[PDB]
């Protein structure tokens, strides 16, 4: 019974209830339909140049209203992919690369040859093209293992954007400054959409009023929906009262909602988000139980209870674990009921199997701690990957998705490279971040520890190696998105977002879920409190 420590929730009952004025909602919806159809006609414009078509698509995407034009934007990029017209200018070429690649079109990086000398490096003469540099920088983060051409693209555009930025006009200066701390591709969609609309496009002189208006309204309307869901989930979490009954666990439902919200923000994924938040919260309790409270013997009985997954096993568990255990089983029972109507209740097991896997490994992590076992990196990862809970959350995100078939879950059960990459990113990033705290304590059992021992290298060199694993992972994720995809892209995005969440949460190399204050707090306010002033 180790000392408390964990900071209490900052929010309180701030989101406990949200009465949505259907008056303001309908008006917003009414005008959005108009602006929507008006934006549609913009995309279907015939005599439009390449650069214009790309800038238009990029903007609608950054404004976060592109989910209205899945088909439209696709048929247009498809054509652009098949016509292969050379734009000759860096700005447009880089953007054509990124947008196509992000949509799975395997466009060749040969397009970037004309901007490199006979040596293969970028012409230093482009150092004055700010828009060209910015779009390249963005594009360098979508490269795969086959794109060795873009090898130096990131370092190139970076050093020169940092040099040029201080004298740029606004909002361009701000856009560049923000891109340097957060590229678009590895950032959370609503978070970047919130930043684009309010900090950039609104302050853009050449802004398209129909698009900005559309953007602000749509964003604000969806925020109402998110506020509702969070309310609903906040009430659910109070009825469990784990804040009083389990004072050792972290109270972070708003933070858990944020993740669910970064996995998907569309209204159609409302049922999905709710299920997902509940599970991220629940598994958070379990992580806290193994990590800071439970004892050797108790954890063992807990892991067995989870594997059996009955209810009779509850008696073998101490009183405090009986609450956790039952909560978990009742949660899945609700899921089974929620899906009963569509007849999709039979998929819930897939998530349960992953949870057992998560717990088994949690337990092993514990055993290693007690023995003081420092396994070789390979052995460490074979266990430390599932403890990230990403195979688990990844499977959970499919529950609430009405389109998810049994086949989609089977594909996911084989541990796809795309899923594997996402899990590794969380793993290495988390270990890099949480190293000193665990070792200043002592923990010869941590990720960086096994790495330094296994390879006989310094701490600096070990974290450096972990960074490359994350870079490798990202490249695998990008490759993963390329067509033909194993499953509908609709099922690849959740995984992609889970990795975006890691990048956003551990950006200052600090645990964002445990220490929200300086990392996650602003985002939550920007997405779930403050609306965009119309
Ligand atoms: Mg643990």
């Amino acid at each position: 019974r180790p000392v408390a420590d964990f900071s209490p929730s900052l929010w309180g009952d701030q989101f406990l209830s949200f009465s949505i004025d259907n008056q303001v909602a309908e008006k917003y919806a009414k005008e959005i339909e108009a602006l929507k159809e008006q934006t549609r006609n913009m995309l279907l414009a015939t005599g439009m140049k390449l650069a214009d078509t790309l800038n238009l698509i990029d903007t609608i995407e950054r404004l976060g209203i592109s989910y209205h034009f899945e088909k439209e934007i696709d048929d247009i990029l498809d054509q652009i992919y098949n016509q292969n017209s050379n734009c000759n200018d860096l700005c447009t070429s880089a953007l054509q690369f990124r947008l196509l690649r992000q949509h799975g079109f395997n466009i060749s990086p040969e397009i970037f040859s004309k901007f490199q000398d006979e040596n293969g490096k970028f012409k230093e003469s482009l150092a004055s093209d700010v828009l060209g540099l910015l779009n390249l920088y963005e594009a360098s983060h979508v490269r795969t293992h086959a794109d060795d051409i873009l090898e130096d693209a990131l370092a190139f555009s970076t050093i020169h954007l940092e040099s040029a930025a201080p004298h740029l006009k606004s909002p361009l200066r701000e856009q560049v400054t923000h891109a340097l701390e957060q590229c678009l591709h590895k950032g959370v969609p609503r978070v970047e959409t919130r930043f684009f609309i309010s900090s950039i496009y609104d302050k853009e002189q050449s802004k398209n009023n129909v698009l900005l208006r559309f953007a602000k309204l749509d964003f604000n309307l969806l925020q109402m929906l998110h506020k509702q869901e969070l309310a609903q989930v906040s009430r659910w979490w109070k009825d469990l009262d784990f804040v009083t009954t389990l004072p050792y666990a972290r109270d972070r439902v708003v933070e858990c909602y944020f993740s669910a919200l970064g996995v998907y923000f569309e209204p159609q994924y409302s049922q999905a988000r709710v299920m997902l938040v509940k599970t991220i919260s629940m598994i958070s309790i379990v992580d806290d139980t193994f990590d800071a409270y439970g004892t050797v013997k108790e954890l063992e009985a807990y892991t067995d209870a989870i594997q059996r997954w009955d209810i009779n096993e509850i008696d073998r568990l101490p009183d405090y674990m009986k609450i956790s255990y039952k909560a978990i089983l009742d949660l899945y029972k609700d899921y089974e009921k929620e899906l009963s109507s569509a007849g999709r209740s039979h998929i819930v097991c897939h998530a349960i199997e992953r949870m057992k896997e998560v717990v088994r490994n949690y337990n092993v992590e514990s055993t290693w701690f007690i023995e003081g076992y420092t396994p070789p990196v390979s052995e460490y990862l074979s266990n430390a990957l599932a403890t990230t809970t990403y195979y688990y959350l990844a499977t959970t995100s499919y529950l609430g998705m009405k389109s998810a078939t049994e086949q989609d879950f089977e594909w996911l059960s084989k541990n796809p490279k795309i899923l594997e990459a996402s899990v590794i990113i969380w793993r290495v990033i988390d270990d890099t971040a949480t190293y000193e705290v665990e070792k200043s304590r002592g923990q010869i059992a941590t990720g960086i520890e096994c790495c330094m021992r296994d390879y006989g290298i310094s701490t600096k060199e070990a974290m450096a190696k972990f960074q490359n694993m994350a870079e490798t992972a990202w490249k695998d994720i990008n490759e993963g998105l390329l067509r033909p995809t194993p499953v509908s892209t609709e099922f690849l995005t959740p995984i992609l977002n889970l990795a975006r969440i890691v990048e956003v949460t551990y950006i200052h190399n600090l645990d964002g879920y445990t220490h929200p204050e300086e990392v996650l707090k602003p985002h939550i306010i920007n997405l779930l409190v403050d609306s965009i002033k119309i």
